[PDB]
C-alpha cells in the first residue's frame, strides 16, 4: 500500500528503479543543468530555478556555486543565508535539513543513500538512506563528507577533508578520517 | 614498438606522443558529449558510452555527470555497472571492473603515476599500473583507489577512503590510509 | 588609506566578502571559467590565451589545466613554467597561490587560501579572511590532496593521494594521511 517514493522517504527499503523516483530523477538533472548554467554565468534567474529544484530555503536566496548536484532537490531544506562552494554534492534520498548561517566550502558531500553491506541484498535492487541534520552556525571546510543518518550540533565546525561517520555535538571542531573531536570551542 | 604500447605495459612512455595525446582529446571531447546526453536524459547517453568506455558486460552502464576519463578504451566492466557523480578514471592502464560494482559520487580510480624523483618525472615521461576491481564491490563516497590496486570480490570501501594497498574478498576498509574494518559472513 | 575591502583581502586582513567589487570578481571569474573550460573540453587552440586572461600569471603561458577547473579570483593564482593540473582542481584564490616550476597536480586536488573564524558570531558577520599559500619546485600532489591555508610545500615535495596538508611540508619529502605525516625523503 507504500509507493517506493513513500518507502525511501521513510528510511526503508526501496526500489531504485521505479518509474516515479526515476522521472525525479530525470528532472532534478535537468533543472539543475539550468541552474548550474543560470549560476556560472552570474544571471538573477539562478534564484527562481534554486527555488524550483531545493525542496525548501529559509529566505529563498541561497547562494551554491556551481557545479551542485543533488538526486531529487526537493528532499533538501536550509536555513537564512546558506552558502555553498564549488562543487557540493547532495544525495537526498531521505531529508536533508540544514540550518540557518551555514557555510559549505568547495567539495563538500552529504550523504542519506546507503546500501546493505551483503552482496545480496545489495545487490537485489532496492537500497534506502538515513537523513542528515545540521544545525546552525555549521562551517563545513572543503571536501568534508557527511555520511547518512549523521547529525550535527550547533555552531560546530567540520575541519576540511575530514569524514564524519559519527554524530557531531555542538561547539566542537571535528576533524580526521573517521572524524573525532580535535577542540571545543568556548562559546 | 609505440609509446602506447609501453603505456599498456606498465613501462615508462612519453605522455606528449601523437597517438595517445589524440587518444585524450577525443576522449575530452565525448565525455563532454556524453556527459551532456546523461544531463538531459537523453536515450542516446548510452550508445555515446558504449563508444567511450573499453567494454560493457552489457551495453547498460550507467554513469552520472560529470564523468571524465584519459583514454576511456581502457576501461572494462561487467553487468549492471553503476556510479554516481563526479567519478573520475584515470585508465592510463586497464581498469577492470566486475560485476554489480557501484560507485558512490566523487569515487576516483587512478592507474597514472610518476616517478618519485624530480628529474625523472619531468622528464616527459610517466608510467601506471592497472587496478582491477571484482564483483559486487561497493566503494563509497569519495573514496580514492591507487594504481596497482586489486580489490576482491563482495569488498565495501568505505566513503572517503584512500586505498593504497589490495583489499581481499569480504571485507569492509575505511580510513587514510585505508585499513580493514570488519570482514563480512556472506 | 584609500585602502578597499579588496586590499585588506590581499593582505590577510579580515574583509568584507560581499563588497562589491569583490562580488564582481566573482562574478566574472566564474563566466571567464566557464569559456576556458569549454575551450579546453573541446580541444581548442585558444584555450591558453583565455587561462592566461584567468590566471594571475603563468611563466610561459603554456600552462595545462584540465576541465572543470574552478577558482574565485583567478588573478592571485601564481604558476611557474610547464604547470599541469588534472581534472576539477579548485583553486580559492582569496589570497596570493604561488606555485614553483614542473609542479603537476593530479585530479581533484583542492588549493585553500580561504579561511573563517571559528566562533559564530564573528564568522556570521559579513568578514572573512585568507592566508597564501606558496608551493615550490618540482612538487608533485596526488589526486584528491588538500592544501590547507597559510600552507607552504617546500621543493620536491611530494603530496600522496588524498593527503589533508594542515601544516607546512619540508623540501624533499613524501607526506601522506589525515592529518598529512611524512612518509619517507626524496632525494634525487
Ligand atoms: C551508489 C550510491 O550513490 S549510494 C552510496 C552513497 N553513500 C555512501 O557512500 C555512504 C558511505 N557509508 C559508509 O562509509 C559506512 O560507514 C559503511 C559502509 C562503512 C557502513 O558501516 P555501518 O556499520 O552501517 O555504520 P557504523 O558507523 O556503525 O560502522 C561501525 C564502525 O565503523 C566505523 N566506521 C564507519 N565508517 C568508518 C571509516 N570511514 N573509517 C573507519 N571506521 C569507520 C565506525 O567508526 C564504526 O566504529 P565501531 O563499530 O568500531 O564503534
Ligand atoms: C565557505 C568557503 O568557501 S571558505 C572555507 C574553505 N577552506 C577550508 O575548508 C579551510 C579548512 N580549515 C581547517 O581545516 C582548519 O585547520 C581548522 C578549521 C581546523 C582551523 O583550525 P586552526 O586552529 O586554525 O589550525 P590548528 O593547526 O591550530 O588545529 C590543531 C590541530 O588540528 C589540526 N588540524 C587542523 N586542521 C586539520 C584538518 N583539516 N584535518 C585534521 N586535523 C587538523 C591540526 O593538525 C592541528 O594539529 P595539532 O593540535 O596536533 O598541532
Ligand atoms: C598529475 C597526474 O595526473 S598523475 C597522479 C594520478 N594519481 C595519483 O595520485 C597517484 C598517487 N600515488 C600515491 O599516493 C603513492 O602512494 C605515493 C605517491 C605515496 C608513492 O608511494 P610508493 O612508494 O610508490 O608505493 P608504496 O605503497 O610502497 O609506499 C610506501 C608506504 O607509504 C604508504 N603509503 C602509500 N600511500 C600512503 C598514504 N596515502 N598515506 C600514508 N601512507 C601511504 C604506504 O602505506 C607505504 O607504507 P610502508 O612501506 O611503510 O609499509
Amino acid at each position: 500500500m507504500k509507493t517506493e517514493k513513500d518507502k525511501m522517504l521513510a528510511g526503508e527499503m526501496y526500489i531504485a528503479d521505479d518509474e516515479e523516483l526515476v522521472a525525479d530523477r530525470v528532472e532534478a538533472k535537468r533543472l539543475t543543468r539550468l541552474y548550474n548554467e543560470a549560476v556560472e554565468t552570474g544571471d538573477e534567474r539562478r534564484f527562481t530555478l534554486l527555488n524550483q529544484l531545493l525542496g525548501s530555503s529559509a529566505d529563498g536566496k541561497a547562494q551554491i556555486n556551481p557545479d551542485f548536484r543533488c538526486d531529487y532537490g526537493y528532499n533538501i531544506h536550509v536555513g537564512k543565508s546558506f552558502f555553498a562552494n564549488f562543487n557540493c554534492v547532495i544525495l537526498d534520498v531521505c531529508e536533508v535539513r540544514i540550518g540557518d548561517h551555514c557555510m559549505f566550502a568547495p567539495g563538500v558531500h552529504i550523504y542519506t543513500a546507503t546500501h546493505p553491506l551483503h552482496p545480496v541484498e545489495r545487490n537485489s535492487g532496492k537500497e534506502y538512506g538515513k537523513p542528515v541534520k545540521i544545525g546552525n552556525n555549521v562551517w563545513v571546510g572543503g571536501g568534508a563528507i557527511i555520511n547518512p543518518g549523521v547529525s550535527i550540533g550547533d555552531n560546530a565546525v567540520i575541519a576540511s577533508g575530514a569524514v564524519v561517520t559519527k554524530d557531531v555535538p555542538n561547539n566542537v571542531v571535528v576533524g580526521g578520517n573517521p572524524a573525532k573531536v580535535i577542540k571545543t570551542i568556548e562559546e
